[PDB]
C-alpha cells in the first residue's frame, strides 16, 4: 500500500531552485545529510540520559557512508532517532515551509545556496546530485518506513518490508548520471576531512568489492 502527497508549494519550489540552479558546489549535500545525521543522534543521546530503555533498539551511535558503484547509489545511515510516519509527511521532521522562507530571503540578500542548512532544510540539498532520494527510517514510536521522492511535486510513504533497522534513519541517493565522483573513496573521504572533520560521532566509509 502506497500514499501518494504533494509537496507544500514552498518546499516544490525550493527543490526546483535546488535542481534547476546552475551551482558548481554540489559537494555540500554531504556536509547537510551528515550534519543532519549527527542531529538525529544527539535527539537520542539526550533522550537516553533519562531513560536508557530508550537505546533498546540500538545502543551504537554512528555514521555510515556506503557507496555502491553497481546501485548508483551512495547510501547515509545512523542510529539516530528516527523518524514517525507523521514526521516523515511533515517534511522529514523539518520547519521546511517557514526555513524555505528565510532561506529564499536570504538568498536574495546575498546567501549563496550553501547556506542551505542554516534554514533547516539541508536534507533538500540532496537533489544537487541525486535524482530519486529513498528514505527509510524507524523511530522509537513508531514502525519502519520509506519515503521516496523524484521531485516533481510529489513524494510517497509506504511500510517498509526490506531489512530492519532497529532504529534510525537510510538516505538512498540515486545519483544523477553526471554525479558519479561521490561514489569514489578519495573523493568521500576528502569531503568528509573538509566539512565534517569535527562530527562527534563515528563516521565509517564502507568500501566495495
Ligand atoms: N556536524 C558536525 C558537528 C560538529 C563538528 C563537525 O565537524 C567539522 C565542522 C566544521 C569543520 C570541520 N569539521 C561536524
Amino acid at each position: 500500500e502506497v500514499e501518494t502527497f504533494a509537496f507544500q508549494a514552498e518546499i516544490a519550489q525550493l527543490m526546483s531552485l535546488i535542481i534547476n540552479t546552475f551551482y558548481s558546489n554540489k559537494e555540500i549535500f554531504l556536509r547537510e545529510l551528515i550534519s543532519n545525521s549527527s542531529d538525529a543522534l544527539d535527539k537520542i543521546r539526550y533522550e537516553s540520559l533519562t531513560d536508557p530503555s530508550k537505546l533498546d533498539s540500538g545502543k551504537e551511535l554512528h555514521i555510515n557512508l556506503i557507496p555502491n558503484k553497481q546501485d548508483r547509489t551512495l547510501t547515509i545511515v545512523d542510529t539516530g532517532i528516527g523518524m514517525t510516519k507523521a514526521d516523515l509527511i511533515n517534511n522529514l521532521g523539518t520547519i521546511a515551509k517557514s526555513g524555505t522562507k528565510a532561506f529564499m530571503e536570504a538568498l536574495q540578500a546575498g546567501a549563496d545556496i550553501s547556506m542551505i542548512g542554516q534554514f533547516g532544510v539541508g536534507f533538500y540539498s540532496a537533489y544537487l546530485v541525486a535524482e530519486k532520494v529513498t528514505v527509510i527510517t524507524k523511530h522509537n514510536d513508531d514502525e519502519q518506513y520509506a519515503w521516496e521522492s523524484s521531485a516533481g511535486g510529489s513524494f510517497t510513504v509506504r511500510t517498509d518490508t526490506g531489512e530492519p533497522m532497529g532504529r534510525g534513519t537510510k538516505v538512498i541517493l540515486h545519483l544523477k548520471e553526471d554525479q558519479t565522483e561521490y561514489l569514489e573513496e578519495r573523493r568521500i573521504k576528502e569531503i568528509v576531512k573538509k566539512h565534517s572533520q569535527f562530527i562527534g560521532y563515528p563516521i565509517t566509509l564502507f568500501v566495495e568489492k
